[PDB]
């Protein structure tokens, strides 16, 4: 995860569930981007991030760059925070977005 | 999986759960093609074509080719990608349908 | 099972969960078998039915026999696919009827 | 189990887990044998009685005796059969109630 | 279990899981008790005071007394018995109250 | 019905008429070795609890073998010993079961 | 009600009156060996926390038995011993439950 | 269909026309083995219970073997024996299946 | 956990699970606090402050301090206490929130 | 509270105040062996992560006792020592548990 | 794709082109073995039933090794025997996979 | 972030940056046994795939060791040894934690 917020700047294990949605029918006059649900799950232990990633959840801070490599593979556009998990004997954090890449190299509703 | 899009032409590991559901009270004036639900999901590992369904997926392209060899068995039209998830230690790839051949060889709702 | 469509004809492993359910409490003027719902679920593998008993699921085919040994035990009427779901490393046909005969031989809204 | 039907007569493998439920909150003017549901669910093989109370289930016929030793300790009232589930490699009915008794000996909405 | 109810009087096996429920939104004119909902779950054998609670659950019985010790700790006011499952290879009583006292000792909605 | 059960010493009465067959067979029988060694039958009963739970646990305890099993639905068993109670799972030899309708009766290990 | 509960030193005050009961024998007994000896009862009491607590807590490492143990709802138990606690498994040799009504007891390995 | 079952002795009519699919193969094979002997194949069949459940009752303890064993749906078994029934377990040598459409076959360890 | 009651002034085992959720479409004039859950879970034994936290649950008493060491970490303001589970073979107390700060340290919704 | 932990070397600064106790002892001691050595006490604390977490992790590889043991709700335990950490699991020897109200408190393997 | 998929006699006509990844190392390497025999890999396919299904049970049957084993999605892998089927488990010695985009590829015990 | 990874050959250009961490030791130190040799340290993260994919499996069947092993949210690691991939586990001997805020690191089995 190279991660950098819109106000926290950037912020410093291996997620990582993604999740896409898409309905068979499609509403009449909706955008597919507003029919669909993108979520992906990534679980680390807790760090210098945490409390930086659980201040944004809270605060509603988009994520300025999301790229995941698993240069990198999966990059995320207007990326929020959208639940947590904190416990012991790890988080989890799951994000939402819009557009994505996946890298032939796979895209959609991205913006330049 | 012999599969190709509409849009990014032919794509290039054994999926495979076919669900389909058809109520027992069917309502007045209803095909039954409208009353049913044909989905198929294909569990797989992640490379070439996963960015390819993934495109596929978020911008609802419609699949040219589903032929699923279990020349072939499986044969699906109209198909639309409806789910997926992507994680590790696969992705699963969840296909909608309307028409549909199996093969005695089997076949409703097709289309010449 | 012996089993023929209405359509298909005779259709050539083991099912079955057979579940039927009363509401206590009986609707004013409404007939015992419509507040019912009968259904028998059969697992079996996959060979040449399967083509058949897809397509009759996806064109409302009505079984016109529909026996099970387990010359018979259960026989059923009005029969009708409503489920089916084809997997991997079988397939589990779930069947929706009216009338039915368990056989001291027990038998309720059959039809001569 | 000794049980006879209002119509099939006597009918000819221990249960058996009883169920009962009374909402906190009673209604107003609502008798607490109207707010509360009496269940019990008994499971068994299969046998001469399997017809005899699936024809009940599909029939709707009362349990004119319906009485559990476990000359007896259980006994029950408008007795209904209200689920069934027979299936393979065992079936399992769950019977509706109003009056009750166990035997120190309780008993409530009985009838003489 | 030291209890004794309205009716029966004095009723003759380690239960026990207390749950307690309260709403961070309090409605509006509301008491807190009302939006709070106590639910002790005990578990136990089956003999003398089985048909005993059954009678005050299918008869709605208040219990006078509802002492738990774990000369005691838990003590519930206004005990209504809500639901219970007698079943076989013990019975699961699931009591309601509204008072209650722990024992330093914690009480609420408690009265003289 | 349930159980009619009378036993071998003593007595009989656990109030009349009062499960999961198991059976098992090695796929190689052992040199030497009487069939009726190599399996395991079991019957496992599940009821609530009164007169018989008594009798029951004392003769789990005590090694008293039945003399009569017959649990009607019809099965009949020999050489039955209680092997565990979770408060009924038996151990037996000898089975039979008779279906209804037909008066097809299969056994095993029966004796004279 | 709960448990009495008096100890063998020391000493019996855990408040009163403060559960699963599980008994197995072995199919074949081994040759020479009592039935008490092949056998294992144990109960496993569920409860909150207090008085009783650190008493049982105490008995358990100090290998304290008990010297009543008897939980009425009646079971009684001899040579009751603390085996296992999460915060309570007993294990015991001889034992007696008596039911109502009825006034009918069993027990085995009890002693004078 | 079901199954086509005819009885090495005795006999075979259990009506018909009347499932899980298991075959394990160790990655290494025993020196000096036979692959036959060193894999395992057993078909796990569910269905209700009629007059053939006393016929599989009693030939999996007389350890009966079937003479024809062919469930429809091809799959033809040799050698083939119950090893395990819940009120149905196969264990087979040969085996072959066929598909439709199609008229391809696999066959191992057949025997003329 | 350093915790502190309105009431019951500073109260006397390692929780702790901390759940946070923030819808992806905040509604119109929502403040992201009021959209948002913050709860936190805490599982530890049952002594001193159990009947100190039951108290304040059923009162709905505020925490003045809520202060979790993992001098701290995390920091919870506006504290009220919303469910509880006491059981046997623990306690799990489930607290709501508004501010909170996890020590980079991160912070929102707090309050001077 | 949470726990109040000092450690034998070094140090015991954890940030303080900072589970599911378990107890066993096998039913029959072996020939000439002490209860303590015979039983297993481990107590298991969940809890989210900071300035102990690398404190007790390194606690858990270099082997290093804990000095001061008591996690208040009291407990207190001696030769604690850190057995398992997924990212708490102690095990110990001597243990005391004190009840409140009341001022009862057990304890067994103590030392001065 | 699904597979494509050739075996070393025979044939390799399974209908192209038709998944759980698993892959074990000891954390200690036993004293003169090579990781390869240390190691295990085994692939789980999931999919329907067709032509390929008798072709593989024949291959897992008869010790058929594969000669072309790749599933595009691309990995190859080689010695590839199958281990089991529940109608499909294959077990490997050398193995590649590579990424799609970029061109990497990662290999192990390949052979020339 | 995910993992700095670096690999002792060849090479470490996996995309960076790119989880369940586990450590166990036994209670009784095995005479004469370092605390190293008698614990165990796994840290599992889970990731979707890409470049690495191939890099990490072909590390995994080589025995490649890491040489910068490095997961910031920070965790350093030691001997690092990937011993299962479900499509990651890895094996590790000296570890280092360390908080934020705080600068608190715990560290064990380092090496200079």
């Amino acid at each position: 995860l190279k991660v950098k917020g819109k106000t926290q700047g950037e912020i410093k294990i291996l997620a990582f569930k993604n999740d896409y949605d898409m309905p068979a029918r499609l509403q009449e006059g909706l955008t597919p981007a507003a029919a669909a649900r993108g979520t992906i799950t990534l679980t680390k232990e807790m760090d210098r991030s945490s409390p930086q990633f659980l201040q944004a959840l809270g605060k509603r801070e988009m994520m300025e760059e999301f790229e995941i490599t698993i240069l990198f593979t999966y990059k995320f556009e207007k990326v929020l925070i959208t639940h947590m998990d904190q416990y012991s004997p790890i988080e989890e954090i799951k994000f939402t977005y819009s557009g994505y890449s996946l890298e032939i190299a796979g895209a959609a509703n991205w913006t330049n």
